[PDB]
């Protein structure tokens, strides 16, 4: 046809602006009248150079399309490893607490073996005691009625046997015991018990942890394990060979440099009276008298004549009520995720109770840092000990 | 029938040997200064002892016969026992156990169900994507085959694909990000449902009612017994009963507690006088009470809203370490197995904590005791709730 269906004329024109052949009528009097018009021919000029060019914006269209489509096939995957991750990591951190169960149910079952079977046998022992001792009764009497009847000679020396032996068995013979099995008492306390415990049983297991002797006070002394610290009372050659070495503060930090994750750590302190424990920064400064706050690069926890605490916050220290006990053993809790790092009295690893968080987003790495603080004529002479 | 030692005929029995002997052996030194009888007489003698020798014979054998009873009696009582013991921590620790198994169950329903959507939301955009390429490929195809041909059908071709993408062009976003909304699994995930537990080991809320007939006459409880409130109504004085308290403004409950466990809570809101706890049965309840165990009387107790007080057995209340939130629900633990009645800030029930516990034989039995305290012109004006 290539006609017009409004109009019925050849359609010789092209309108460059509602891009579509038209007849002549249709930009005479049509809806096509006003706008930017070409004939067919030089229409058809321009379109067969143009060609490659919308050939290309076709395909560039159809790599837009085809670079969406990746996008979202991409999203559909990380979707299941999305879910999986939170649905994997739920069932770990309960796998612990389950795990605690199955450990406390367990040892408690064996407790309940060990006085079962044990006092279980000592009954069948005296079991066999009486079956015994009835049996021989049973023999007496089988004599006695057969001795009624006998000679004289026969008679007589079957009764004495008989009596003579039947004393013995009376001395011989023990009154029965009651019942008595002592199992662990279980109370309405029982499950609070546990509760507590499995605190405890939430942290990390406690990082491997070693003083590193190479940032240690002259005056201090690590041991050969690598688990212990002191502050000696004998004159210290001071080294200022490396900034990592400390001067003035007379503490150690560990070789150990922690940068992601949670960890956690416990530090046996006994009865010293003056020490800090917590982390150092590690480009933070270990020369001369630092002031113990975070924004000079330490998260820092001392104790002061051994009964009041103290937390080195943001110059006045918070003063933590000090617990009923003085501890002896603190646990130091760290997680860069949640940017916290907790104080634990962990002198009752069945009750750990918390003396003091930090609460902020802490600038990774640091290292664990140790006051071991001045031996005070004498008195500080007490050691610093990493348990593990 | 003779002695062994040399033949003689055993016609001696020996008193002291309860042996038979023969005539030479009591001349003899071997039986020589013994006590003797003639065996004819020993023969008779011992003939009138069988009927009470034979008894003496049963009388120990029915006692021992008796005796491997009560001790195979014993041998399942200790199975028994046993078995009590391992059935009552499989409950205690299932406590844990079932909600561990929840908790996990409805957290893997929530992320299954935010996979789901997600699982369609793509597909579905992807679907319509791909719809749109696979018409931009065919128009691809159309503008190869036809640029050979001839004008008229060229050019409407060329304007019906060129309008086709016109459409597609519009249609279509940018590729755009994933949008999960997981609950964050940190690592204070662990710590968090730890302490959810605890509020979970506690045993169902005890059903309780305020008793209106110990009420004190200015206050009313409404809603099936959950709500007291102390009006400025028209008070009768007193009642004439003691078991109505007619000076403190309080109401104990209708439900005695005598022994086990019990858990309640109580809805205080911003209420900034009250006394919550426990009172024993026959104490007394008219007139000024002093608020001290001794007198019946175990009370956490506010005052101007924002102090707690302990009402131990002191001449000055015990001020507790108020909370940096004002408690607007407090809990009451209760054991007369262990002697105990817990205070806990039960606010948020993901994370109760404790306030205070005395830690006392309990007398029994004893009553929920709520002291609503005067209604002060307008400013103690409100209730306390039972939560159930
Ligand atoms: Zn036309
Ligand atoms: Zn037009
Ligand atoms: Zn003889
Ligand atoms: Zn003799």
């Amino acid at each position: 046809q290539g006609h017009c269906e409004e109009h019925l004329d050849p359609l010789s024109i092209y309108c460059e602006q509602d891009r579509a052949l038209v007849c002549g009528v249709c930009a005479s009097l049509g809806s096509h009248r006003g706008h930017r018009l070409l004939p067919a021919a030089e229409a058809h000029a321009r379109l067969k150079t143009q060609l490659p060019q919308q050939k290309l914006q076709l395909q560039e269209a159809c790599m837009r399309k085809e670079k969406s489509v990746a996008v979202l096939e991409h999203q559909l995957v990380e979707v299941e490893e999305t879910v999986r991750q939170f649905r994997g990591a739920v069932g770990e951190q309960l796998g612990k607490m389950r795990v605690f169960l199955a450990a406390l149910e367990g040892s408690l079952d064996r407790e309940a073996e060990r006085v079962r079977g044990e006092a279980g046998v000592a009954l069948r022992r005296e079991l066999g005691s009486l079956n015994s001792y009835l049996e021989q009764l049973r023999q007496m009497e089988k004599v006695l009625e057969e001795v009624a009847d006998k000679p004289q000679t026969e008679f007589l020396m079957k009764y004495c046997l008989v009596t003579s032996r039947l004393q013995k068995i009376l001395a011989e013979s023990p009154p029965p015991a009651r019942l008595d099995i002592q199992l662990p008492i279980i109370s309405d306390d029982f499950k609070f018990q546990v509760w507590r415990k499995m605190f405890r049983a939430l942290m990390p297991a406690l990082e491997e942890l070693t003083f590193d002797p190479s940032s240690a006070h002259p005056s201090l002394v690590v041991s050969s394990s690598g688990r212990r610290v002191e502050c000696s009372e004998q004159k210290a050659p001071p080294a200022g060979e490396d900034p990592r070495q400390f001067d003035k503060a007379v503490a150690v930090v560990a070789h150990q440099q922690l940068s992601e994750g949670e960890h956690y750590w416990e530090v046996d302190v006994g009865d010293k009276p003056r020490w800090a424990l917590g982390v150092i920064a590690a480009e933070a400064p270990r020369r001369g008298r630092l002031h113990a706050v975070p924004s000079q690069g330490l998260w820092l926890l001392g104790l002061r004549e051994g009964k009041i605490l103290e937390a080195h916050v943001e110059k006045e220290p918070r003063a933590l009520r000090s617990p009923e006990r003085r501890p002896t053993r603190i646990g130091l809790y760290l997680s860069f995720g949640d940017g916290v790092l907790s104080f634990y009295d962990a002198s009752d690893a069945d009750a750990l109770v918390p003396l003091f968080a930090f609460h902020e987003r802490l600038p990774r790495p640091v290292y664990p840092f140790f006051d071991v603080c001045w031996h005070d004529k004498g008195k500080n002479a007490q050691p610093l000990l990493l348990v593990g």
